[PDB]
């Protein structure tokens, strides 16, 4: 009853791609194939970091994040201030399970043309099928969220209510970088068992896959601990700074799943993050609530938002090589609260006009945008 | 038994005038301490007051004998630059309050009368008063409320190193140095959270309804209160940092008062100053699990010794304050060779101080590993 599970929905029937949408995708994934990935913490990737805005970061600089205010965003990428998760890769397993497709993690992306536009994927499926032949969601990138305290919501609109819409302008910035049409946005809730006993407990009889009160998925996930960090240390620093082995598939029966965790056990000696991280505790977790919804990238909205990312950028561009009025713009901040955008946006726009006198630039965030002034609306009450 | 029979009374002081000189110099300092005025902590006024000063989470560091944070990183905070816990302190305080029989002030922020730029926050200081009336001896002994999750608290061994570890122990120390105070209770608790009101009840001892009976240590309720500003929002930090608390009145409630206490609060809510600006989240149920105190007596000369090198730190913080092109090359350089080589990160920072003053005698800083140093080189390795 465990095949039953596997949807056929986006299976290709054909050899090669007929349809032209899903050979030009094909075409552009194999050329991100030919992107070169680099290793962590060193060599190009920090002129990678450096270098562009996070997807993350776009839903705050166009000032409709309802969390963060611009001037973060400008301080952060240079240097100053003012005073992922764990599951992700579990559910890319469960989307690639029941979907039936191959789905890869590839590290930044910089789009071809503003190269200072970046943005980093959970996921893109790929032309492979599981059960063999080709897919019809190649090409379509997926981005996965584990709320905790947010309800989940199916209704309403797609760019606010399902979806919320700093979420959605980052899906919105990461299918421009890479150039695509789709994006599954899968939101999940998951709860971890306290022992292995409630985990072989809450299994499904017919399905021993599953859970029998969520009927989904279940499974392990080996915790690695920091080394430097934690030894001895007391918060929640240890927690962030974890990383983790992942099964190797899901629907493991409990013997496999033990005979995975020793293994793990022995050959972590030549692991490499076990080599600079401790095998901690081993976790029993299962999925609760999976949410999946399509989202199609609006092309020409985001190139009219372009120019203002430009126009931030040449600010952060600007500020990097004047330490000085750095410093007096983080008093100026100090001053009027970071929240007020106008007057501080003014200042550096004011600040940028000084120093290249053929600048047609005009003071950013004079007007609370539309979606400003809906956040602040919810304040009330 | 009722409760009171783990009130210890070897603390109360029989007479109504303190007689004893240091019991009247160690109240006529806690009077003194109360004159100067505190802020509202975790809250700008506090944090601009941390950045004029060394705290005593940061001695340790600055001495190079902390084990997971070296002096770099505390000269590029006080600069601005980078590149189970404190929720449940106050439980700490009130369970010292009542198994000792003496009142526990907070005071914040203090400032040494000598060396303004070495400042301690004390977890609580014992006032004179106190709780079944009278005096106390522990009037003027400094509280430290630790808790640790994944380290084991030692019973033997040595108090510097063993029983309190030596980072704790240099901020209990500079803590005595600041307050002008001889003694510090330092307590370390390990905290469990009930899953259920009904294991609460049913986890309650039979002869005392304030103590587990599987830890046979006090329990109790808490309210948290989650930030409005943040609602839907996906991180931890969430509220966990933001989040403020409100504590039960006493310990060793009975049941009935609990909820009688829970439902009062929840219902008067809105009168409260904190409604307009914070959501009646969760209700907690806590036990202690494990409890350690430990007296820690100052050592004044042993700081005074160190002093010299704290100054010498200050200095240099105070210099790339002012210098903001040599605190960015200074930045470059640490990005260059790594944060742990303090040796040659110093001796650029003293070759970059004596450039522009060119008469103060200063030699680097770190150019050999302190003993503590190699004591964490040798447990890290
Ligand atoms: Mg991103
Ligand atoms: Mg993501
Ligand atoms: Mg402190
Ligand atoms: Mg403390």
């Amino acid at each position: 009853t465990y095949e039953d599970l596997i949807s056929h929905k986006h299976d290709y029937p054909k050899e090669i791609y007929k349809e032209s949408h899903y050979i030009r995708r094909n075409t552009r994934l194999d050329v991100i194939k030919k992107i070169p990935q680099f290793e962590q913490k060193s060599k190009e990737w920090l002129k990678q970091r450096t270098e562009s805005l996070t997807a993350t970061a776009i839903s705050v600089v166009f000032d409709e994040d309802p969390y963060k205010h611009p001037i973060v965003i400008l301080l952060d990428k240079c240097g100053r201030g003012l005073p992922g998760n764990k599951y992700e890769q579990i559910g890319t397993m469960f989307y690639s399970f029941r979907n039936n497709v191959e789905v890869g993690e590839y590290g930044l992306l910089q789009h071809s043309g503003h190269k200072f536009i970046a943005a980093s994927p959970d996921g893109i499926c790929s032309k492979k099928a599981n059960t063999g032949g080709l897919s019809k969601l190649v090409g379509r990138l997926l981005e996965i969220k584990f709320p905790f305290s947010r309800e989940i919501n199916n209704s309403g609109d797609l760019d606010g209510d399902i979806c919320p819409h700093y979420y959605f302008l980052q899906v919105q910035t990461q299918l421009y970088v890479t150039e695509m049409d789709e994006c599954d946005f899968l939101q999940c809730k998951i709860d971890e068992y306290d022992s292995w006993e409630d985990f072989v407990k809450d299994s499904n009889p017919i399905v021993p896959g599953l859970s029998k009160t969520t009927n989904l998925e279940k499974g392990c996930l080996i915790q690695l601990s920091d080394k430097n960090l934690i030894g001895s240390d007391d918060k929640e620093k240890c927690l962030y700074n974890s990383k983790y082995i992942y099964p190797p598939k899901l629907h493991m029966t409990n013997e496999e799943i033990a005979a995975w965790i020793s293994s793990e056990i022995a050959n972590y000696h030549n692991n490499d993050l076990s080599e600079n991280y401790m095998i901690d505790a081993v976790i029993y977790w299962r999925l609760s609530q999976v949410t999946c919804n399509l989202i199609k990238l609006n092309k020409e909205a985001f190139e009219e938002k372009i120019p203002l990312l430009q126009q931030f950028w040449d600010y952060v561009l600007f500020y990097r090589q004047h330490s000085d009025k750095l410093d007096k713009l983080i008093k100026f901040v100090e001053k009027v609260k970071e929240d007020n955008s106008a007057e501080i946006f003014s200042y550096i726009n004011e600040d940028f006009l000084s120093l290249n006198k053929d600048s047609k630039y005009e003071p950013l965030y004079q007007e609370e945008t539309e979606w400003r002034k809906k956040y602040n609306q919810i304040k009330a009450k």
